[PDB]
């Protein structure tokens, strides 16, 4: 019950007590882990299920709690009056709303709690952007603008996120029906291949069947899905000069230019549920920098989405006939240098996994030192290459689901009523 | 219950119904899940754990039940005859004893659900060796040559367990106190410094006490450690003809050679305990042949090993001075090129990991269409380098822990009660 982790590395040991405040499931039983399943039923949120007010209350005690603790009021006269106050708008309102400063701790220690995420050294550095005022797609469109370009900042990335109005009977959602505010279109093709992203030939699909004109070329920035209110979705184009594109040359093979690569510097999810006090906030759209690997190994090598593995590999002369001489993993290798350096020279933000990983360690230590422990899905931190060579990989982890957290959430044109 | 796992790389789902006849725990609750660490409190099995006539025979039935079906015997007169047989043995000597047949089927499906394993593809070709009439520790070390022997087979590598007698009343265990048959020693230096793998430090310090006259060069052969029927191990020197070893170098870089490295062909493990309906076998040496990355990755690349990766990165004159110019991932895919290279060079069996896992998927599926499932610990699947780039990253896994099974063990030297 008072769980000890330990690093086979460097045989460290860290005592968990902060998974005893565990509030969800994780999937898991005695009798067969989950943990590899990639959207068991406790991390999404189907919006059918909307909250009753006797559900309500104690999720919002149980979040206040924390908050005054952490301010170091707890039990204290400010902390009673708001447990009253907010008790009593439940009461009468069946919701409640919160406060500027909550809010804030809420988007903070959502991220703190993002067991998969492994940037979360930097949890309270976090720029929350308050749109519980937005109520049109245009009025959107216009704070995810100004989060772009206050993230972007120039090259130099900020983490930012911007809250739009919390759920209410599920029928005046907001949503982003972008997964990215900042993604390539996919294009199905005649003569049966896929140009651009794989991953978005649906959604670039719904872009066209709600009338959007793609120039269809292979790294088409798409347009902004938006809607407010639970109405119909608008499209809007992201203008172009915010957004900060990176073309991908080597550093020693100069041929790498002529495949004619580039990835955008903002990764920015706005598919997600965040989740505080009970109350539930369907667009949230959340931005950081970049993992050297999330572009160059999976975006561009994975079979699902760009795969250039064999194109690189052919221009780097390497024996393609047998899987031994490990030609794959030479270009894999290249291809991250790559990125990394095309990054870096362009001076956009982005951090490589070694320097992460390392990262996400000290995090841990901090963690367990000051708060007793950090939730963390070892699936997800190990980087998909070099894993053993990472910090990480040595490392066990606990995995179980604090709150406030981001969730996932069902596609939007599954469930909208139109 | 039905469960449904995906693949998202190929969108192929299937439903896994085996999990329901499962037994053990896995160290999982609703409200935690401890899928990444490593040994389990349900993974392993502490020798003072003997087991009563209580539940032994009910794990026996379960066994000899699962057995029969195979044989498409459930029910049948044999069937009850040794339900009746195993039962009165019981309740007459507080144990029992496997037939050879039943021996072979339980050592098969321990292979078989093995849900770390990558090899599972294999698992119907285990060549089963009963060394049960077994009485010492010369007698272990002549079977133990044997296995060596018929297993490397010149370097067309086979697939074989050696089994010696099930525990009792846990005072008279038979182990074999390597970790595995074919491993290097470890010397810690006085200057804090390794000489050899720093894994085998602890040990090599052991076989040294028992009177081991230690060469004290990097890659040296550790003796067998053999305790047979609780008594104090004994010290065997493993003839070198019988271990096959190949010396490391690159295919396009001559001065790999000069690094001195080589390695063992038989990657043959000792320290695990076998289950079989109930019976617990502390000594079950297993060997089949290496997947590249376990030398390439693990065993040359780890800081607590032989860690060579800064001195390969010295010689290909990378950029050292900073982790973003990826010479550490540079490197490491070198020398697993060199030690595939190598090993093929010598006719020595092995296997890239990108082989393997396409491998294991297919025999996952395989398993999931005739069987209902097929238990895989996702954590130990994956291969320690290029993992989303090989088809089981993309593959979702169910970890569930069936019986027959191999199960982890304390350290005798831990446990052991000495006698002098
Ligand atoms: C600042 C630099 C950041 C880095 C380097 C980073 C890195 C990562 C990486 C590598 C993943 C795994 C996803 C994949 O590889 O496919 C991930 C997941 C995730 N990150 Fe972070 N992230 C950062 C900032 C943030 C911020 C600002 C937030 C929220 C405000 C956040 C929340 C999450 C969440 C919710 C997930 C997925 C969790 C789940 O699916 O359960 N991250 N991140
Ligand atoms: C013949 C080719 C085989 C290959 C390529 C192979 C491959 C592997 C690999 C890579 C691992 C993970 C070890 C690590 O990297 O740390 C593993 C684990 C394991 N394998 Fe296999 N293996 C083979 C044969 C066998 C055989 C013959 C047995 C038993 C009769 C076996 C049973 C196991 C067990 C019990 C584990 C660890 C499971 C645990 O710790 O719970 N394998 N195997
Ligand atoms: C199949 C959907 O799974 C995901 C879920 C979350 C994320 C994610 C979410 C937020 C991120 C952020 C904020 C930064 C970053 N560098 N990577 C991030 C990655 C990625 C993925 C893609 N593997
Ligand atoms: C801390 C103990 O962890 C292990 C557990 C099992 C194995 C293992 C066990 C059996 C194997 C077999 C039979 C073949 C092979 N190629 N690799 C094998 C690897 C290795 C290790 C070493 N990482
Ligand atoms: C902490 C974690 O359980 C540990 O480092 C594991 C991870 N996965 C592994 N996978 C394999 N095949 N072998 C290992 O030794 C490990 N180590
Ligand atoms: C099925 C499996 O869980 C799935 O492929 C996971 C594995 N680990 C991952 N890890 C990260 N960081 N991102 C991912 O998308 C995935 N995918
Ligand atoms: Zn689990």
């Amino acid at each position: 019950r008072f769980l000890k982790v330990k690093n086979w590395e460097t045989d460290v040991v860290l005592t968990d007590t902060l998974h005893l405040k565990s509030t969800l499931e994780t999937g898991c039983t005695e009798h067969i882990c989950m943990g590899s399943i990639m959207l068991p039923s406790q991390h999404t949120r189907k919006p059918e299920d909307v909250r009753t007010k006797d559900q309500l209350f104690p999720l919002a005690k149980e979040f206040l709690d924390q908050y005054y603790s952490s301010i170091k009021r707890f039990g204290s006269k400010a902390h009673m009056d708001r447990l009253e106050e907010v008790n009593k708008e439940i009461e009468s309102t069946s919701t409640y709303q919160l406060k500027d400063t909550e809010l804030i701790y809420g988007a903070k220690h959502a991220w703190r709690n993002a067991s998969r995420c492994v940037g979360r050294i930097q949890w309270s550095k976090l720029q929350v952007f308050d749109a519980r005022d937005c109520t049109t797609a245009h009025g959107m469109f216009n704070y995810i603008c100004n989060h772009v370009k206050y993230a972007t900042n120039k090259g130099n990335l900020r983490s930012a996120i911007t809250i739009f109005p919390q759920r209410t009977d599920g029928k005046h959602d907001f949503r982003v029906w972008n997964s990215q505010l900042i993604r390539y279109a996919g294009y199905k093709q005649p003569d049966g291949s896929t140009l651009g992203d794989p991953a978005n030939v649906q959604f670039t699909e719904i872009c066209i069947q709600q009338g959007w004109k793609a120039p269809r070329g292979r790294f088409d920035v798409l347009p902004l899905l938006l809607q407010a209110n639970g109405n119909d979705p608008e499209l809007f184009q992201i203008p172009p000069e915010l957004v900060l594109e990176v073309p991908i040359r080597h550093p020693k093979f100069d041929w790498f230019k002529d495949l004619g690569l580039k990835w955008y510097g903002l990764p920015a999810v706005s598919n997600m549920l965040l989740e505080i006090g009970g109350l539930e906030f369907s667009a949230c759209p959340f931005s950081g920098w970049y993992m050297g690997t999330e572009i160059g190994v999976r975006d561009y090598c994975d079979n699902s989405r760009y795969n250039i593995l064999e194109e690189v590999a052919k221009k780097m002369d390497l024996d393609m006939r047998k899987t031994s001489s490990l030609w794959k993993d030479q270009a894999l290798v290249e291809i991250n240098i790559a990125v990394l350096y095309s990054f870096q020279s362009d001076k956009v933000t982005i951090v490589d996994h070694h320097s992460a990983t390392e990262s996400f360690i000290k995090h841990m230590e901090n963690e367990y030192r000051c708060r007793g422990g950090c939730p963390a899905d070892w699936v997800w931190i190990v980087p998909p290459m070099s894993g053993s060579i990472t910090p990480v990989f040595h490392q066990e982890m606990l995995n179980y689901r604090l709150t406030p957290s981001f969730e996932y959430q069902p596609d939007p044109w599954n469930t909208h009523v139109w």
